[PDB]
């Protein structure tokens, strides 16, 4: 018995656009574009919130309902032929940590590029440029992927300090 913690609330929320994918040749398969952000809807949902002295302690939804419909938006995903991306084999984010402080897109004008710091010539010999004209200008996981590269076909030279500190081979 005592009153009830558990009560019955209904919100209005937004219902956010489903996103229609448009596959792009010309876009590497990494990537994913907003080209148009829809419009969101509006729902009703109701929930169960338990609270105790003024403080919420849990909600669930138990009901919803469509108010407005969104209007969808348009994504557009990459489909550019050969620019598949191996997966992750984490040793890479702490030579990126140590090189960059895990910023993948640092470009400082010093000579190197991207999280792990390639030269340009290193990018371009181990295949960067299937990804990117420059290891700045690629995703996280592309560059990984030619850091792998490098180091199978070079070893860990490119990283002089970093991958050491890193724990590598």
């Amino acid at each position: 018995m005592g009153r009830n913690r558990i009560k019955k609330v209904t919100e209005r929320l937004p219902l956010p656009p489903n996103a229609r994918r448009v596959e792009d040749p010309e876009m590497n398969m990494s990537r994913e574009v907003v080209e148009d952000p829809g419009v969101p809807g509006t729902q009703d949902v109701t929930f169960a919130v338990a609270e105790v002295n003024g403080v919420e302690t849990g909600r669930l939804p138990v009901a919803n309902v469509v108010v407005t419909p969104a209007h969808e938006a348009v994504v557009r995903v990459g489909t550019k032929p050969g620019t598949e991306v191996p997966p992750v084999i984490s040793i890479w984010d702490a030579i990126a940590g140590c090189e960059a402080g895990g910023n993948w897109a640092i470009n400082t004008g010093n000579g190197y590029y991207g999280g792990v710091q390639f030269d340009q010539g290193t990018w371009e010999a181990n295949g960067g440029l299937r990804y990117a004209p420059r290891a700045d200008l690629a995703t996280r996981e592309e560059q990984i992927a030619v850091a792998e590269v490098t180091r199978l076909r070079q070893g860990w030279g490119a990283w002089p300090v970093c991958a050491a500190r890193a724990g590598a081979r």
